[PDB]
């Protein structure tokens, strides 16, 4: 058991809502992205210092079913997230970044 990190949240652009995730947290060394079945699948991207864009290490946990959700396993700690799928977009923002999982 890891204590975990669940103060996200996010800010769809216009036409994005069918992407967005239900459900974020870390647990320190990778944050989780649950997506309801009916949500289409974005891809995952991290931002840099420098405001530019990175790939992650991201892949699907066939494994874990909670809140029977789709769930995407990141391999990184971030501030902010983008979520893309064409000209979808959806940015999450880490407000609990650099903070312990405490509280």
């Amino acid at each position: 058991p890891v204590p975990r990190n669940y103060n996200y949240y996010q800010a769809p652009e216009k036409r994005s809502k069918h992407i967005m995730p239900s459900e974020i947290f870390d647990d320190g060394t990778f944050t989780y992205f649950g997506f309801k079945n009916i949500t289409l699948q974005p891809a995952i991207f991290v931002v840099q210092p420098d405001g530019k864009l990175s790939m992650t290490d991201a892949a699907i946990d066939p494994n874990m079913t909670n809140s029977g959700l789709r769930w995407y396993r990141v391999n990184e700690i971030a501030e902010k997230f983008k979520l893309i799928k064409d000209k979808a977009l959806v940015t999450v923002i880490n407000k609990g970044y650099g903070k312990n999982p405490l509280t």
